[PDB]
């Protein structure tokens, strides 16, 4: 018998996630790729912070298209810029290295792992539920993940597919269409308050999963849960039961 | 394992996708029988395989309208629906003095079909070496509520809807390629029908023919053999699977 939604009143049939921070472990994998290229390539770098400076040009390299002051492009071209963008704010010319290594350090992002509760706790709500991921990530680095890592998704709705980032509204209502899905018959899973609000704003089912190290353990934001979601999580295993109980 | 190369493409199979009404799913028992379930619930009489064979009749013309350009894209459900309402005219019955929601319910009996009995194993075993989804006209929703009903372990599901094409517009192949971010000679097509087959190669997508001698029950004449010089020709999703493995 399936989860209904207090917020939202209805069955939830769809538990869609958030994909980086709230499913997979993006900084470890990114540190770890950078620490690999580094050695390689003979930098002098902070590989962690290297990382944390990459994902700092997330958010307005994405802003920039959100405001429609850029043509909509996909999460792979982004993260390819924004690494040039870091490597020159760290005094080091991209042109001295080789194109195609920097795109393959790039796609460092698509071979991300997942933090212990995910594989498990997805197989468990993949029994009872469709899942898949609602994510700023474009189709093929998601399916690309979900294959290196075993993620067992059910459907794969990327950006590049509803031409939009989140928060923007329509990435949750274009998602919840393409799927034959009511907005609250479709719960957004995230480790990250602000996409919740959003995904709320939109009338889509809450939940919130703890992931108090995604940004190391000097991380600041998202601690708890700032908002009324449905469901309060420490991890996807603990939603899979939650979900289990019922309203 | 080594992956298999396409001799037609010359280049490794990453994705391996399906035509699925027919190539995968029975549909034909499937919808007969729930034409008769309907039939018996309302108390009304008709050959519920032929009301069926009707019913599947109206698929590719409901189609062509939207190849033409003479019609707006829809989904295969709002297509199935109307055309539901079409076969029933047909068989002497007026879809006015129906339960409207009843009738929608009907037309959704194409998401809940049952595979061939070669089908599961065989995608998983697949889906062990590469990326598995459909290519198909059916919708997103409506493929994925297949998946559900029937454990179909699809990784990816590219509905027609989200390419805005059907089936053999040359851009329904390769949206999907591009979508997942393969050259098309990296996807294969696998399909029961030739003429799918034939539009796929034409493409540069691979190819492989699967068998399937009773789709439209014992009195089948098409597609009783492969008719193209395709990649692979199999008897079951069973034998696809060892002959990619093969190599
Ligand atoms: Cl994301």
């Amino acid at each position: 018998v399936p989860f209904r939604s207090p917020s939202t009143g209805r069955n939830v049939r769809a538990v869609l996630f958030d994909t980086f921070g709230t499913v997979v472990d993006w900084r470890t994998g990114i540190a770890t790729a950078v620490a690999d290229y580094a050695a390689r390539h003979q930098l002098e770098v902070d590989a962690v912070a290297f990382a944390d400076r990459w994902r700092a040009r997330y958010q307005p390299s994405m802003d920039a298209i959100l405001s429609g002051a850029r043509e909509f492009v996909t999460l792979d071209i982004l993260h390819r810029e924004n690494l040039d963008f870091v490597l020159r704010e760290s005094g080091i010319d991209p042109t001295n290295h080789d194109s195609g290594e920097l795109d393959e350090l790039a796609r460092a992002w698509h071979v991300l792992t997942p933090w212990p509760d995910s594989v498990p706790g997805l197989t468990a709500i993949k029994a009872e539920y469709i899942i898949g991921p609602l994510s700023n990530g474009n189709t093929s680095l998601l399916l690309d993940m979900a294959k290196n890592a075993g993620i067992p998704w059910d459907v794969i709705i990327g950006s590049d597919i509803n031409r939009k980032y989140k928060p923007d509204p329509q990435a949750y209502l274009r998602t919840a269409q393409v799927l034959g899905l009511h907005p609250g018959e479709v719960m957004l899973a995230a480790a990250h308050n602000g996409d919740l609000e959003a995904a709320h704003a939109t009338g889509l089912a809450t939940a919130f999963i703890l992931r108090p190290v995604e940004h190391g353990p000097h991380q600041t934001d998202d601690l708890a849960p700032t908002g009324s979601w449905d469901i309060s999580a420490t991890d996807i295993t603990d939603l899979a039961a939650q979900l289990r109980a019922g309203s």
